[PDB]
């Protein structure tokens, strides 16, 4: 009925997996299998719809598909329409619906699902290697094949009942997002960005351009793509938003590809790259500058800081390179390098360090401030991220500003108590957004600092120096 209950049902459907392994282990099975069900259900409803024999009975849709699939007079045209529509076609017997029928017939063969995955992967480079993180024969599913088959089968049966295409509408997207978030709560690197925070960053990036078609959005440390996909709700032209994202972890990269497809992002509006954002700059081919940049880089990451980077356009303009031990600023300069000087807006959430640390970082901060790169500094409540309890900061950057002032907002107190965490509500986000739009001093909440004030603080941007 709702994304919440759809999320709950999808999560529960993996119960037979919770018994034999932890979340990090069954994560790929659940997320990948839900993804495949979506591709399969969507195709079937599409076939039935196109052949003017609309039925929300997937079993009936499969019957319709088989019928036209078997007729020489319709075979090739059917596949053409499917392929034109979604760039993939799945053999009738390999559809999730058909395999579940096998399960209930007592003839399900694990190899058929694998073949199904391959059907998709080989359909277009868009889907290649997508299911690689799934091992249907791992001992964790069971010691014997009958045990491995039985386990995967139990997941499919629970999954089979749930409606994900045809009516979930954009609910499936949110439900899938909830699943990813839930898996996030379970390391210390690239952390999941809490929805409230994602909303604030995205609303700021799109402010005044909600109707712009072809708005380009870039995240150089996208993770599961969850942050980027917030554009789907805050832009009024969601189907024309062009996404550019980069992720180093291949497994996470694949999850992001899935996330994009499940949020209905058109194939032509997806530009995802699997690589290290700091080593080789991407993209290099125009366009390289974007309307929006949203980033939540890896927490406490280190980087090369090779002397060679002082010849890199991304860092050379800023005096010194970010320290080997603190890649924070390197990620920020990389994002900034890719921000359009014409109205481009960038939001990046990082720990407070970059605001006050000295030496190299101080030098970079200073250079940034001299050209008015730092537009707004927002202090977030402590304990809102799942993998660290530290308070963080959302920094808003813009190029070519006339005013080199910095607007500080201390929102560390904007939160409600939650279950082992602090929660930010829409009202809290709205309060911050309202301050941001005004750039006005607000009692114990916000303060617009002039460049001279910044200078008298010796370029230190520690929030408490500006907001009471």
């Amino acid at each position: 009925q709702t994304s919440q209950s759809l999320y709950q049902a999808l999560w529960n459907s993996a119960d037979v997996l919770r018994s034999k392994m932890d979340a990090n282990d069954y994560k790929s099975y659940l997320l990948g299998m839900v993804f495949y069900k979506y591709l399969s259900d969507k195709m079937l409803f599409f076939v039935a719809e196109t052949m003017e024999e609309e039925t929300e009975s997937l079993d009936e849709a499969l019957a319709v598909y088989r019928k036209y699939y078997e007729d020489e007079e319709t075979h090739e045209d059917l596949l053409a329409v499917i392929t034109d529509e979604m760039s993939y076609a799945i053999h009738p017997d390999l559809t999730f619906t058909a395999l579940v029928e096998r399960v209930n017939d007592g003839s399900f063969q694990l190899e058929d699902l694998a073949q199904g995955f391959r059907d998709i992967e080989q359909s277009d480079e868009l889907y290649e290697n997508l299911f690689e993180d799934i091992d249907l024969y791992s001992k964790k599913l069971g010691a014997t094949p009958q045990k491995q088959n039985q386990t995967v089968a139990a997941v499919m049966k629970e999954l089979a009942v749930l409606d994900v295409a045809g009516h979930a509408g954009d609910m499936l997207g949110d439900a899938y997002e909830y699943l990813i978030g839930q898996f996030a709560t379970d390391k210390a690197g690239e952390f999941y960005t809490p929805q409230p925070v994602a909303k604030l960053m995205t609303q700021i990036a799109f402010l005044g351009r909600e109707d712009k078609q072809g708005f380009t959005l870039y995240d150089a440390t996208m993770g599961s793509g969850s942050l980027l996909l917030n554009a789907k709700r805050y832009s009024r032209q969601p189907q024309t938003v062009v996404y550019f994202g980069q992720e180093l972890n291949t497994s996470t990269y694949n999850l992001a590809r899935m996330n994009m497809i499940l949020h209905g992002v058109p194939i032509e509006n997806q530009f995802l790259h699997n690589a290290d954002t700091l080593d080789e700059d991407w993209p290099t081919q125009e366009p390289t500058n974007f309307d929006g940049v949203l980033m939540n880089p890896p927490y406490s990451a280190k980087w090369s800081a090779s002397s060679g980077f002082m010849d890199d356009p991304r860092f050379s303009p800023f005096g010194k390179l970010a320290p080997k031990s603190k890649a924070d600023f390197a990620f920020l300069l990389h994002g900034y390098y890719h921000l359009k000087q014409d109205n481009g807006v960038m939001a990046i959430v990082l720990p407070h360090g970059v605001l006050f640390r000295g030496n190299a970082e101080g030098t970079i901060r200073k250079a940034l401030l001299e050209e008015g790169a730092i537009d707004t500094v927002i202090g977030l409540p402590a304990n809102i991220f799942f993998n660290t309890s530290i308070p963080t900061t959302v920094i808003i950057l813009k190029k070519n500003r006339t005013n080199r002032d910095v607007y500080f907002i201390d929102a560390s107190k904007e939160f409600d108590k939650g279950k082992n965490q602090n929660i930010m509500t829409d009202a809290h986000i709205e309060k911050i957004l309202n301050a941001y739009k005004s750039r006005e001093d607000i009692d114990k909440f916000a303060h617009l600092a002039s460049f001279e004030e910044i200078v008298e603080n010796d370029y230190n941007l520690n929030i408490p120096r500006y907001v009471d």
